[PDB]
């Protein structure tokens, strides 16, 4: 009976870990809210010349970036390292994908990534961590194994002190393994490190990138596309508001992923009508703005009924009612979907569905009146009231 | 642990709720042979000019009419609205479904969809509710979403009143959202109905239909399909018996849906030998008659033996060995299954495929023997002793 | 340049074999129009007690069956025999019934043969889907008959025959069938006159309640009804209705490449001008007549006359078409070379587009492009 | 034997439509290089406030944008308007926005429009694969126009004409589409002399932030940059970069049977031999100059010499191919016939292949052999 | 009209090429029946311590190894050198190593290279399906190599040679690979005499046991024994055996478009008539002999004789054949241009069948009806 919940509250982070060069923020997955979606949420903050050290963990990760700009990096198994620079090489890697706020990453199930803030301002992402998807084979805790440093927890949560998975190798053991000194393999266990996860690269990062067979394919997966910028809007009324999706279709990738997201702007007093998604859970998280949000369960119950400002995060379940109007600012948020192509569905489309006479006999409503449900005013899911 | 049961018992509605124009009976879904199978059952009765109000539900269902004719009709999103009768558009909306006694229903998860009776007799339907299915991302409760009028709770087990989503929400909201007076909205949302979700139709209903690009595909998805006409039987001997079989192979939309069916027919001491199904639960729900079933597990115990007849609802679990003989009147049943392709076995065929001296050493037989069981008698899985 | 057509033709069968129980009917695979949509059509009748012989194509066929009905039954290789009657008196595969208005299957390479089962002949065209990838031999209608001394079917293709049998002697036979010379004899057919469609005196007796790999693959639906009024996809009761049929609604179709509509238009109904995506389609009229136009890249109408009943019209990929009912209205079905063709009509396409582009393409005033657009029913079928 | 060419030339449009608000140019597709690898090549200007008018042809096309910006506009069949302001003063489906480095796709048989937003012209590249395997016509070009009065773009195929709706009347375009004789006159283009592309004076205005079925196909992405740096797949920064873009990046091609990379060697940079294995290639230089050399089966080097900035050249499946840049670089995109086609080295080859198997097989010393597996860079870009 | 063939050859190679450490013996492709099927044949033989030169073609092979032992290794496209020999004194991809009656599948614009391990020569025939969907040069059979200066194997097509690398120069090839004039002047193969097929002296050595994407792709399994007895899927000890190979049992085999058969037939074993469903095939017997008839759609046995170890024979798709084993039994291969070819043999299409429906097909009595369905062995393997 895990989404068999009567309340839904709109909840923020419960636990913060501070480094060196940035802040991991993270919503504590044992919330009744989140346990019934099947995932929980993290904010991570990389400050100027801010560098996430390279981790993993065993389902897929997606990210929007709300401020800032940076790269991001996988290590692909077996790929070749197509950026390669001659002093001979002086260094080879694999391909380095930029970012700009707006965009949405992927990351996937026991993939390695980092990632480096190439700007002045700080770079700000929500991961929305995919813990339930079917590809976790552990548990439903959120995990994260770092290749580097002398992390601290993320997720407390799951507790009931951090280290590198290096650093549960002897010395020895990694000198022979990588045909190393002892010297070196010392350091790989990140012994004396005290930056923690995320650290502050004095002087700036330099890496092989023009800016700053299977490689063709399947090592180049896309993994990042933008999400928010106005131009790609897939539903549109300029005194409303927009919807803009991002899935299988879009980002070939999340088809094995189970994940897709939307990105939503009201306008001041900006209607999203009612709706459903029809095969997914989804979870909320407001970008900008504020507004008035309501839910609705299978018992004509509002298992929420306020106000969402940003920073605040909401799950909406699978097939409950939803509907959003943007407050005097407006408001925007991102909406994660559990679902590579998710589908939802708005009332005011259902009444044009079905036929009249079955509209006058479920709600008594007269036939003109029921005509002007139908056929009066926009179309779309966006209302200017 | 939830499969190892030691007794599975043949299972008669537990609830009822008698509604204006029908009536609606739910199984438990608490049953531990329910709970193993991951499914729940809901008879639905029609009675003349009877309309289901529309819902929609987080998984799919299998519905089949086991008595009288009607139409459905489904709100899919996004889609146009093909049927329009000019007044000019008097009205508009999607195809409308026709269905008889003998003919299987699917409704897609998510999806809305309305029945009315358009015979004189009532419609009487059985409707496997498939909770467990992949797609259901919320939990095992049954669940109703009602787009309209006042229903009482169907499934009473999961509340340890009703109301229509739209009844979640201020008629003002719903007044700007669908852009319509606060009158229409209120009556929305349906404050003084005492119909509950089935409703007569006074005068009788009228949609527009010919008897009374995504387009031409997706938005026409094959929702319905006969499976109790005895031409539609795949495996047939006139002294025994027919089965028939409805997967995805015939209605291609069950291969998302993880479900199949068959309908049995066996005629005055008819047997179907020993068969099992190797990748699906399954549910027989007896249409007719009524017969010796006997049910045996891994540990060669008939944790069911004995008569089943008409209305009841036996669980044969996933590997469990099972056979039925037709009693004095003869028997007839659906069986649901879990997997949209379904695959049993039955032991007499079994014989055929293992080596005459396996035969032979397994069951300490005779050469002879052996060869009687392997070539003699009717070869397939209905038997007329 | 085999679609480079300027000119369209409505066409009727020019070769006809008349058999002791039915009659063969077929159109020249020649044809400038039916070589551009790579197939060849035949109508097939089944006289009273008519049988047409066990007979396979190395293409797929899809049959609408618009009078009669009968029974089909396959020979799926390797599959059981799911019927029968207890020794066993006799077992066999699946028995498929069908009636008028029905869509019948043929897999490419499986045997089939059908029977008449009332009274009326039953009379079915076929759309013989000669250019259909999985033909590895040549675009030529072939059919290999398993029984009988058949006349050829698609003459055409030469510039006598028996069954695939009597190219082997009845000695070989004998042998590979474990039978004595006496039937092996018989299985040549050396002395049958009854032609490919023969008719069972006293009537044909076969398994069935009216008249493993089982469950699935090997009783595949091979048959769906595409002319009831219920089965309509688009409908506006003044003008018509439209119905598809297609791999999704019949899940084999996707290996054959084939699809099908049926539409029927009611006194002066208009199907308003339309166009097919992803294939090319052939009319046959069921009933009825109607105007019909076919317009191509260089605006030119390749077509603009009568169609009536019995008559064959081929409709390239992405020509433009458009059909009006008669006085006695007009129906129609037609084959399209893909398993999910897809169509769209002008009218809707005028709705997708910006007023501004749709003004200054055709010099339309705002007012005028909002008639387009909001005005009149939405759909295809038009009532005038 | 369309292929068997031992001879291949760099090739420049040989056809041109001057028209009110652009220029059209074409490549012959009876060119020996074209006819191999089953497309032709067409290049498209719209001028300052250009708009192309709506047409759909049955195949696909890609298209790569090379100078300008503006937007392009389809019709899918069926699916709701959901562009819409505030009645409805007017509602259409979604307007995408496109800049230099970017490529196109346009699905068989949708209409598309496009129209340049801002000062300069608008020049696109455009890869018509008349040999897809879903154009069921004939592998000529076809363009059908919804609107206007166009010359023909491909003349070679005829060896005048209008819309398509231009081939019906008045009368019946009234009736279709209940709408008056003036409109339906007007839908045909009588008297417009502007040609495919014409001037919007004012300026062109539609729904757009910046100037169910929705979510998903209704809306499918068909458009990726694929020219900027930071895109590359493959990079050296003493020899240049390549870009690859296919059904990994953008889903939709893989129904269209078609890819492409974007290179760009900067000076004396050099794409070492390689062969692409499942495809024919077709390259367009974007900019710049270099020396490019294609080799048969024969050891024969079918192309040696300089291919410049709006030159064409066919690269045949399996034939190995290299390219140096010039004095100020080369840059280029290559078209090819599969929605994912797969590249190989030969440098990487000898790295695969054991020591003594290619010290036999080229006659070197252990010690040579060596060099060439380990020295210098591994990848296909090099700094001589 | 290119299968429209009323005689079959049963044919035997009628080219071959000379060179240092084997032979090469090909089939005109330009045979009727070849193209009809659309594919060739080529026979190779590597003797002791011969190695057949890297190389790639266009489209997919098949090869049965008939005779020897030996190690097959691809260059596959970015892959890395899992094999290594401690810096590194080799490192290369994966050895493959085969044995007779192993199938062996080269995929299209994949580098090999083969090697005898043994004493005696191997012996391998290689089906090349040029008619193949990924082919999209022509129907000519091309072989790029990439070492040595070999000999045109299929001269037919021509109505000298070396290898892709002679087309370059060796001051590019130096620049390219970052090499030396010496090594790049080498890597041409100049004065090289030895032909495709070399004699390596000494023998050859490479990393292997016995003498990430890796896990994969990288590592895909390219062969299978097809002919031990135990691999039977059809058998009966008194007439023979069948095996089937196809892509249920090699997975590449789904992207080629092949599969095929290998059936031992015993002293007058008979495979009874049967017909492919879905694709051509080109048998080629190994040892033995036997009496062979492929009768057409007119019953015409358009072949009718003996076939013999060495022998070519082509079935095309749905025409009927059967098969008997001579004095001293027969052997064969049977390619088959489909990755899952389906086969129905008639005396299980007789059991599929209604009684009365074959009753009065051949005119025979309900005994002799059930004779045919019931009586001997009910498998497609009879002996006689
Ligand atoms: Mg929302
Ligand atoms: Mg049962
Ligand atoms: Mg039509
Ligand atoms: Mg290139
Ligand atoms: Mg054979």
């Amino acid at each position: 009976n895990e989404c068999q919940l009567n309340n839904l509250n709109a909840l923020e982070p419960d636990h913060r870990v501070e480094s060196e060069g940035g802040l991991i923020e993270t919503w504590n997955s044992q919330h009744p809210e989140l346990q019934c979606a099947g995932v929980t949420v993290s904010k991570r903050t990389l400050n100027r010349n801010g560098l996430h050290l390279p981790s993993y963990s065993p389902y897929p990760q997606m990210i929007i970036v709300v401020q800032g700009k940076g790269a991001i990096g996988f290590a692909f198994p077996g790929c070749p390292e197509t950026f390669e620079k001659p002093q001979q090489l002086q260094d080879s890697h694999q391909k380095i994908r930029h970012f700009n706020e707006g965009d949405v990453l992927v990351i996937p199930p026991g993939v390695p990534y980092w990632t480096y803030n190439t700007g002045d301002e700080p770079v700000v992402a929500i991961s929305l961590l995919d813990t339930s998807n079917f590809n976790n084979q552990l548990d439903q805790n959120p995990r994260v194994f770092y290749l580097a440093g002398n992390p601290d927890i993320e997720h407390p949560e799951t507790m009931q002190e951090g280290g590198s998975v290096l650093s549960g190798f002897s010395k020895h053991f990694l000198a022979q393994s990588f045909n190393t000194n002892e010297d070196t393999a010392e350091k790989l266990r990140s012994p004396d490190d005290e930056r923690k996860q995320i650290v502050t690269v004095e002087g700036g990062l330099s890496v092989i990138s023009p800016k700053w067979g299977v490689e063709e394919n399947i090592c180049t997966m896309k993994l990042h596309e933008n999400i928010a910028r106005p131009s790609r809007a897939d539903f549109y009324n300029p005194k409303a508001g927009r919807i803009s999706t991002l899935n299988s279709l879009t980002l070939p990738a999340l088809r094995q992923f189970g994940l897709s997201a939307q990105y939503v702007v009201l306008y001041r007093n900006g209607i999203y009508s009612p709706h459903w998604n029809l095969n997914a859970n989804s979870v909320i998280y407001v970008t900008r703005g504020k507004g008035r949000v309501r839910v609705v369960n299978c018992q004509g119950n509002a298992v929420f009924d306020g106000e969402l400002r940003r920073g605040q995060l909401l799950v909406v379940p699978q097939n409950f009612v939803v509907a959003e109007q943007g407050g005097e600012q407006g408001l925007e948020y991102v909406v994660f979907k559990t679902h590579h192509n998710a589908v939802s569905s708005y009332i005011k489309d259902v009444f044009r569905a079905i036929p009249s006479e079955v509209l006058s006999n479920s709600y008594n409503l007269g036939q003109s009146q029921v005509r002007q449900l139908k056929y009066q005013g926009n179309s779309g899911p966006l209302v200017n009231p």
